[PDB]
């Protein structure tokens, strides 16, 4: 679980969304696995606006924050699960660490802010959502 809270935005994983988020949707595509909703009150987290490929995530099914390294932002195979169907998930970016079911939400941070949140896995992989494209989240 977790979201990222920039301006009057919130970002989360789409398969995660509450009946709420979507209620107060601004944004979501499904291929990218994200949603932004509106929020009442202004949050503090600043987005990277970078090609960083080294940064730090938070993995809650250890309590522990770990130094990776990490792929550029692709379009990646995604096995089928009981959120989606097998498909090519889009501006993905792939780890060599640990993550399980329950770990989606965790921020990837780099020097310059939030690059993304854990959004898939697989055995010592962990995948990131990227959102450094989404420009219009620091404006209006
Ligand atoms: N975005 C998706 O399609 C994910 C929906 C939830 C399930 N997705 C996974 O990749 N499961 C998964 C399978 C094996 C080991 C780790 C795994 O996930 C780690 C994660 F939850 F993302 F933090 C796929
Ligand atoms: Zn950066």
């Amino acid at each position: 679980s977790g979201a990222i809270y920039v301006g009057n935005y919130r970002v989360v994983n789409r398969h995660l969304a509450t009946h709420n988020d979507w209620a107060n949707l601004v944004w979501e595509d499904s291929s990218r696995d994200l949603l932004v909703s509106s929020t009442t009150a202004q949050g503090c987290d600043t987005i990277a606006r970078c090609d960083c490929q080294t940064g730090v995530y938070y993995c809650s099914s250890r309590r522990k924050h770990y130094p990776v390294s990490f792929s550029k932002p692709s379009l990646i195979f995604v096995e089928a699960s009981e959120y989606y169907p097998a498909r090519y998930q889009s501006h993905l970016m792939l780890a060599v660490g640990h993550s399980e079911p329950g770990d989606c939400g965790g921020i990837l941070r780099c020097q310059h802010g939030v690059v993304g949140i854990v959004s898939t896995g697989g055995n010592g992989l962990v995948g990131f959502a990227d959102v450094r494209d989404l420009l219009w989240l620091d404006e209006e």
